């Protein structure tokens, strides 16, 4: 298609331009795995591998979907590098290296043991770059501690969307839904499970189960509950419980992105306001 190969074009990396360790793989997804790059004076950078879509239509298809990511610019969102395109293969997507890898594993290291404070700073974070998306009208579907990732100044990066979505840890994705596709039903609306329909209120929900594994240091939510249960479980009206360290308020704005009600539960710019009274007052 000529249209999407003038956009793409906008953002084309010469083959030679780029070099890529594929000896050195720093992800692993179901598109590709991601490896050690540098761009070109040497820029230290990601490169996820489409190679795993070898069908035509299918990465016309995701190119598609994930272009419009060059036009997005905000300091808590990951930002796009380019495409690399070349006479043997997939497109390569490059990417900025992220010398603290993905949030939740980041958290759940022992050495590093961050506090209540860093906790709710790295919210606060994730919210900002929610609230610029919500307002491109840019729908995320599938916002979880592991897909956001930290660069080298600690500042947080919303991630795996566009042209960087893919399944980075597969055990949280299940076929166990109304779509029969690979899902992460346990980050998932309500509603979104019910109707399959994604929003910006959906998004909310999740950033509200991120709070929760943020406030947990990384733990997995509803561990006892099946995922053929999940459903029924949030249709009983039940929830996360409140976390031993997540402070009462910050418990409270969980329990408002869970509301039953999509169009009852708060904005990413009201969660803003929020949670950055309640970083405050640490
Ligand atoms: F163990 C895990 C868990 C999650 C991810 C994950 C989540 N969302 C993402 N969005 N884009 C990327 C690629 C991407 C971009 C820059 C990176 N920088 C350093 C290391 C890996 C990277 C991967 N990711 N990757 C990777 C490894």
């Amino acid at each position: 298609n000529p249209e999407l190969v003038q956009a793409v074009q906008h953002v084309v990396i010469g083959p030679s331009s780029l070099i890529v360790h594929f000896n050195e793989v720093i992800g692993r997804g179901h598109f590709g795995c991601v490896y050690h790059g540098t761009l070109l004076k040497k820029i230290h950078c990601a490169v996820k591998s489409l190679n795993r879509i070898t069908d035509i239509g299918e990465v016309s298809q995701f190119l598609t979907e994930g272009i419009i990511m060059k036009d997005f610019s905000h300091p808590n969102v990951l930002s796009l590098l380019g495409i690399c395109l070349r006479s043997e293969g997939s497109p390569l997507v490059v990417l900025p290296y992220m010398k603290h890898g993905d949030l939740r594993n980041f958290i759940r290291n022992e050495t590093h043991n961050p506090t209540v404070k860093d906790l709710i700073g790295f919210g606060l974070q994730v919210a900002k770059g929610m609230k610029y998306l919500a307002s491109k009208k840019f729908v995320h579907r599938d916002l979880a501690a592991r897909n956001c990732m930290l660069d080298e100044k600690f500042t947080v990066k919303v991630a795996d969307f566009g042209l960087a979505r893919d399944m980075y840890d597969k055990e949280y994705y299940s076929v166990h839904n109304k779509t029969g596709a690979k899902l992460p039903v346990k980050w998932m609306a309500l509603e979104s499970l019910q109707t399959q329909k994604f929003t910006t209120k959906s998004d909310v929900w999740s950033f509200g189960v991120l709070l929760w594994e943020l406030m947990t240091r990384g733990a997995p939510p509803y561990p006892d509950v099946n995922t053929f249960d999940i459903t029924v479980y949030l249709l009983q009206g039940r929830r996360l419980l409140q976390p031993e360290y997540c402070p009462d308020p910050l418990y409270e704005v969980m329990l408002k992105c869970w509301h039953p009600k999509a169009e009852m539960r708060p904005s990413f710019s009201e969660l803003v306001s929020r949670i950055s009274a309640i970083f405050s007052t640490f």
